[PDB]
């Protein structure tokens, strides 16, 4: 979402105080990332059943 | 080395960690050398003589 050249208006003489950007750029987003986990344990007496 | 000495009772349960173990030592023996000899002394004319 930087879109720097919004419709507005339009006039500009080469100079007298140019739009001077305002850092549209680095707008940047970020998220984090979580950790899923399980554990399948097997009993020590119910084991190696048919 | 000798092994060890039957327990009979091994009754373990599956949910258990682990138990402890007797792992003997090898005995070690040990001797002496002995030193024979033997001793003949003739004269060269008895050597020589027949």
């Amino acid at each position: 979402d930087a879109l720097a050249s919004v419709d507005g208006n339009n006039a500009h003489v080469e100079g007298s105080r140019a739009e001077d950007g305002e850092m549209k750029p680095t707008v940047i987003k970020s998220n984090v990332t979580q950790i899923l986990r399980k554990v399948v344990r097997v009993s020590d007496t119910a084991n190696t059943t048919a």
